[PDB]
């Protein structure tokens, strides 16, 4: 079972001994440091607060366990047993910490304070940065949500341009990343972050995360439809690809169905199998139940364009009010190979150049959506800015000579609206001067309790694109 | 509680309706597909997955109903195979009728070889083999962490041996700083455990408990750390009192090794004036078993390491070792823990060698580069069906996409063997049955809900040793 005394970087076990004597306060903050990705979606802290930080997180057993582990890990006794016991005895093991944060779903420019952390008991000065490691993991849902939203912006631009509206936008980028992430827990967190922006997911783990920690009015936040994989095609034998196709589309005759078509020869499959042999089974389908053809190999742009050209000669294509080509409503394409933010952009621009509407296509993204991301992308960072020692408050910061980009903010921080309606972070307690109105951070955690929270429905609202608004 | 019925890709819920009728067996395999460097991979991590997620009673009435309810809304349709899951519950008390055979954990195997196979043991459960693709394929992560970590050990070993004449301290030269930089607590434990296959230094505490619970070691713990500052414990003293912070910290930890980040304001000043003059007397008095380890944390990693060494070499008594390389006094060492991945690690040690500094002088910390900056595409980790039985006839199956030969999959029943020259070969089409190639290196590790063969972390470390270490 999870032990918060074992959920920090090893060296922080030794930090209580290193602060100035008589330090009563350590105040720290998190930002996506400024140096693409000019704004970030703040999402995922609520999960962390609830799963890991709230309530009785310290017990006698947990203290003894950490002591026993650290004795061996350090080959020495450096663990702060006394400090953790104080929390257990004084607060029934509830963390005497206060955290303030911007609302989940908020879209905030880089280099602003997103959350702050401080101890509420002078004895627990060391506690603020003990929990740095767990809190900093919020980088992941923030970065997934942010990158997913940037992709939605691209899709919106091109869908709007080639079709004249945004119908179907929230189903244009589907999460295929379950197998390509590093763990079950990561799958749930990452999938939920993608769902801030879209409604299509195969990463089932995200649904229960959202239900437990955020909630939606709707029964579920994300959806899928039947689809083949290579095994359900290839199992029929190399000479029976047509039979597999026919069986699958007949099994799923009245719901949407996606069929991967590149097991042997994508171009043959589109031109001869779907386009001729089984055409009669496709042109009969409901607009509510298209066949969605899936290529899965080759150059992503070149393959998409060739697949569309093939289908456009076998099926009745129309020209929409914008002058772009549209497959008939019972036939669509999904490209779910090699898709990341860069290749997504190359594909939609390439389709636009060849006069194909973005209405024709959806994208699936796995590793690119959920795994190919690091803390460096948005420079997510947690730093101490204020301490009280001998009763005196001091504004503190790092400012490395060789890299101004790593300079941290000083003193007590607050978030405000500027006269033009943008965000500004005020340093050095200047928020107290009340020249910039009220602090936009809310207390979300205090003394073991979650004090403010957001539904997944409100997070989605906060995260909307300007174009959608 | 974890629900295996909710731990697959959505579309796999619909696959039981798509296989050929009269199919009794689906047999699938996992490989790190050969591309067109990472020419060999460390197989590690399956044992964790088997124990945490696959073994024992994993199906219950409540879990089946839960899945039914979720999928009804997720698909806006009733597609879920309730009958198939009920069958497993009734006939096998909720244990998976699956057999998995795998190469021993720790084994180092060239790309394009079978690492494990999966098949159903009951004809009714043909659909189950690929249901669990999603959870099994996540083994890509500990494989890739272990492999990339080992490739870094090879670079360190080559340069340590060249500049010092031996491998002393190699197992402590790449420390895991990745706890905060990975995507979740679970990922942290798994990734940290995989790094420990190759090294002994970690700050990612989560790895220790995973190893104890799922693998085990003779020693109390698999990994170690030592006291160290962070920017907060320096900056809290105030900009004008960096020296006071340094003095306080090395005095607190005067008898153990201690690392002190030195770039809060001016790394070069800190080394030349603070460590090299003001506080020199507190450094030169230290034990060889308790050095000060100076940590820069910004600037160009190579340029900064070299300049730091340049500065320290002029303030402290440096010797020339028997290989002609410069060596800091035993009480003074350096760790570079910013911007390190396999590429920059290589650039740093080669740069050090060019400037005649022994690799003895330095250690590396890696966080995101070590544990997060990896994907399934690095080693092309992939799970594919190679054999099915339909109407009682076995057929060898595969994909072979016209526009990408690299994605062609293997055919039929597979086995892994030693070649006459002592290398590895995967035999396809059941050809291992001909017995021309000695015994199958795959062992049954899971069968019908039970883990049937396990490895200790000690055995895994042994299997994953570098050739240079063996020699
Ligand atoms: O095809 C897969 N999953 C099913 C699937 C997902 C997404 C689509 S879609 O065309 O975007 C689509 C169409 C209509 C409704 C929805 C809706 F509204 F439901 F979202 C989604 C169609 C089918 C699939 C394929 N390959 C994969 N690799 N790894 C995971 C994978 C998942
Ligand atoms: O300094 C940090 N951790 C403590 C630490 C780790 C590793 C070393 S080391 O020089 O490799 C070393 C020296 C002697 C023994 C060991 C031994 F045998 F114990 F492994 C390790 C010295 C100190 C640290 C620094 N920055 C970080 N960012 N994110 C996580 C971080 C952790």
């Amino acid at each position: 079972e999870f032990n918060i005394l074992l959920a920090t970087d090893s060296y922080k076990v030794t930090h209580y001994k290193q602060y100035p004597p008589n330090t009563s306060k350590v105040y720290s903050y998190f930002e996506c440091r400024e140096k693409k990705y000019e704004e970030t979606v703040f999402y995922g802290l609520q999960y962390i607060l609830n799963k890991y930080l709230k309530g009785k997180v310290v017990t006698k057993e947990k203290i003894q366990e950490a002591k026993d582990v650290y004795k061996e890990h350090f080959q020495d006794d450096v663990f702060n047993e006394k400090g953790w016991n104080y929390i257990l005895e004084k607060y029934d093991g509830h963390l005497p910490i206060e955290i303030k944060a911007v609302p989940e779903g908020f879209v905030i420019p880089r280099g602003n304070v997103l959350f702050t952390v401080e101890n509420t008991d002078p004895e627990c000065y060391w506690l603020t940065n003990w929990i740095e490691t767990i809190l900093v993991q919020s980088w992941y849902p923030i970065t997934v949500a942010t990158n997913s939203r940037e992709q939605k912006k691209i899709l919106a631009k091109y869908l709007l341009e080639t079709s004249g509206n945004l119908d179907g936008l929230e189903y244009k980028l589907h999460d295929f990343g379950y197998r390509g992430v590093s763990s079950q827990e990561t799958a749930g967190i990452g999938a939920s972050a993608h769902l801030v922006n879209f409604k299509g997911t195969d990463t089932v783990a995200g649904l229960a995360l959202i239900k437990k920690y955020y909630g939606t009015k709707d029964p579920v936040p994300g959806y899928s439809v039947p689809a083949a994989e290579h095994s359900t095609i290839t199992a029929w034998g190399k000479d029976h690809e047509k039979d597999a196709f026919e069986h699958i589309v007949t099994q799923f005759s009245s719901v949407p169905v996606s069929v991967v078509s590149d097991s042997y020869d994508i171009y043959n499959a589109c031109e001869k199998i779907w386009g001729e042999d089984l055409r009669h089974l496709i042109v009969s389908r409901s607009t509510q139940a298209p066949l969605i053809i899936r290529p899965d190999s080759g150059n992503p742009l070149d393959t998409v364009l060739k697949v569309l050209e093939i289908l456009g000669k076998k099926f009745p294509v129309t020209e929409n009010s914008k002058g772009y080509k549209l497959l008939p409503p019972y036939l669509r394409v999904i490209q779910g190979d090699g898709v990341d933010i860069n290749t997504l952009q190359e594909i939609v621009e390439g389709m636009k150049q060849k006069m194909w509407s973005i209405e024709n296509i959806a994208f699936g993204s796995g590793g690119g959506l959920l795994q190919k991301l690091t803390r460096d992308l948005l420079n997510c960072s947690f730093k101490c800015s204020y301490v009280v020692t001998n009763g005196l408050g001091i504004n503190v910061f790092k400012d490395p000579v060789a890299d101004p980009n790593k300079r941290s903010k000083k003193g007590r921080l607050s978030l405000h609206r500027t006269p033009a309606g943008n965000f500004v972070t005020l340093e050095e307690g200047k928020g107290d001067l009340e020249e910039y109105g009220q602090d936009l951070l809310h207390t979300v955690f205090k003394n073991g309790k979650v004090t403010k929270s957001y539904s997944f429905d409100e997070i989605r609202k906060n995260a909307q694109l300007n174009i959608e608004l």
